[PDB]
């Protein structure tokens, strides 16, 4: 790989030297640089394939170099921003590969006048939120809950958060972007064209190029927002409460109200026994009095009271939504490292019809017998129902009541232990089949699941890619494929779930 390392130095601009950005295993730095952006401990095992090199891009020129050199030397590049990829596809590969690490490109330039912000893809959601909140307590951006998530993957993959019912996705709130293409041209919306600007807003940036920055459209948040978390076990009538949630959370609750439902298995009231806990976690873009009127009318079964409501800034709602204390200092959002790392599996599903009470009691018995899997239900409807399926590569719009995330975490290392938790996760997904979308079984790209299929990027690539691509992108998969064939016909930008060429 020394002709590649030489091509990189060969392409170095003298204003921004590439050498301090190149790490090979002979640098004693290498291990911690690889490890710094790892967010799934499954992909930090000794047996996990390591890149032979990491470029920690310090300038647009380092990206241009890495693309041009990797391309003429036929090398697999993995782009990494926040490293949250649930499958580690940003830092893991079964062919020899290097990682282009974007974390040093984390500029956030907030313009409250135009309600916009130029955000480098190496920035985290927490840095973006922190930087908005420093200029204005009445602006925000409808992205994800996890402060350490990277902008690159989050927006690339169609990121959502607790204001999607009001403002839609992250990708519904982009005015411009900067991207380096297969040719090493630095492009913006204008030079990139509407096809590529569409593709990188939910179609997985890493199939099309290195996104350097999104220009994001900020949104108005109220001077006061309301949050709550209310927990109900099966013994507190959780079945009736969940059942009612299903009928209102996407369909009836005003667009200002997001009520997430987290389902997990906890110790019951009788010793040794387990029960299902239904946690209702909410952001209301408004005050407790309007919320309490909504909930008394549309969802009284939750028993939401004034004592459940916390009123705070939009920025402190973010803290609350990531289990940080509501009085924590805001700069905790600048920590790029989560307080806990675990072994984890994620899958997703979409629900299009409410689960009958019989079906919920079914799920409670299955969840109690598998103990560890949890499910998170994220209501869609409001703006998510108003945007056409074609507006972004992300297709899941009207007709979807909610998105399920299957959440299985564990601490025990080793494949044997992994296989057990993966198996539990696959079983709950299996049980959920009749309740969730079918023909095809919809999936959310950002909840990446290699169980949906692996693109080996040879002869079979288009065939293999259909297996996850139709699930992620439904009928938009064909447009992604057309655009991929035009912007990257040689499939330089590839990964285990990349958009294939025709
Ligand atoms: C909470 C937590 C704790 C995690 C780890 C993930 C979360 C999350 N909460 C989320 C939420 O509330 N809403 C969401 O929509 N998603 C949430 N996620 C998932 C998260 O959005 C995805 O995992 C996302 O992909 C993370 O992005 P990242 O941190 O940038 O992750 P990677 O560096 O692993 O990259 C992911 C993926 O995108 C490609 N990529 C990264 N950077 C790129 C640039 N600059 N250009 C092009 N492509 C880029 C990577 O190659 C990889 O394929
Ligand atoms: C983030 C993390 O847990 N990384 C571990 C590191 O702590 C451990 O010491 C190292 C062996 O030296 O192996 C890594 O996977
Ligand atoms: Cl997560
Ligand atoms: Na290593
Ligand atoms: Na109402």
């Amino acid at each position: 790989h020394e002709n590649f390392i030489q091509c990189l130095l060969s392409h170095s601009q003298p204003s921004h030297p590439i050498s301090p950005a190149i790490f090979t295993p002979q640098n004693s730095s290498f291990s911690s640089v690889l490890q710094a952006q790892i967010r799934n401990l499954r992909f930090n095992s000794t047996s996990t394939p390591k890149p032979f090199l990491i470029i920690t891009a310090l300038h647009e020129s380092h990206i241009q170099a890495a693309i041009i050199c990797a391309r003429k030397h036929g090398l697999q590049m993995k782009i990494r921003s926040g490293g949250h990829d649930y499958e580690g596809l940003s830092y893991v590969s079964h062919v020899p590969f290097f990682v282009l690490d974007m974390f040093n490109l984390h500029s956030v330039d907030v313009d409250i006048e135009t309600e916009t912000a130029w955000v480098q893809t190496g920035a985290t959601l927490g840095e973006v939120y922190y930087r908005i909140s420093e200029k204005s307590k009445t602006h925000g951006f409808p992205a994800g809950v996890c402060p350490t998530v990277g902008v690159g993957g989050h927006i690339g993959g169609g990121g959502y958060g607790n204001m999607m019912r009001k403002y839609g996705l992250t990708v519904d709130n982009i005015v411009d972007a900067k991207l380096v293409d297969v040719s090493g041209r630095l492009l913006d919306r204008k030079s990139m064209g509407e096809d590529l600007f569409w593709a990188i807003r939910g179609g997985g940036g890493a199939s099309f190029g290195v996104v350097l920055a999104y220009r994001i459209k900020l949104v108005r948040v109220p001077e006061t927002v309301t949050v709550f978390q209310v927990r109900k076990t099966l013994e507190q009538n959780a079945t009736e409460i969940v059942y009612r949630w299903q009928q209102v959370a996407s369909k009836q609750l005003p667009d200002d109200l997001f009520v997430r439902l987290i389902l997990d298995v906890v110790n019951g009231t009788k010793s040794g026994t387990k029960t299902v806990r239904a946690s209702f976690l909410s952001l209301f873009l408004g005050d407790s009095n309007r919320l309490l009127s909504i909930m008394n009318e549309s969802f009284p079964e939750l028993g939401l009271a004034q004592s459940d409501c916390i009123e705070t800034s939009w920025i402190r709602s973010v803290l609350f939504w990531t289990n940080f204390q509501i009085d924590d200092p805001l700069n905790i959002l600048l920590n790029r490292t989560p307080p806990t790392l675990t072994f984890l599996k994620r899958k997703s599903d979409y629900v299009k019809q409410p689960i009958p009470k019989n079906g919920l009691e079914f799920i409670w018995k299955r969840m109690i017998e598998l103990e560890t899997p949890q499910m998170i239900f994220n209501p869609y409807g409001g703006k998510m129902a108003e945007i056409p399926s074609t507006a972004t590569p992300f297709p899941h719009r009207a007709g979807n009541l909610w998105k399920i995330q299957y959440v299985t975490n564990w601490n025990e290392p080793g494949t044997d232990a992994a296989n057990r938790y993966l198996n539990l996760t696959r079983k709950l997904y299996g049980y959920m089949t009749p309740f969730v979308s079918k023909n095809p079984r919809q999936a959310f790209f950002n909840y990446r699941d290699i169980d949906l299929g692996i693109n080996h990027n040879g002869k079979a690539s288009f065939e293999e890619a259909k297996a996850y691509g139709i699930k992620y992108f439904l009928g938009n998969f064909n447009r992604l494929v057309k655009i991929k064939t035009k912007v990257d016909p040689g499939n330089f930008f590839r990964n285990e779930q990349s958009i294939p060429v025709l």
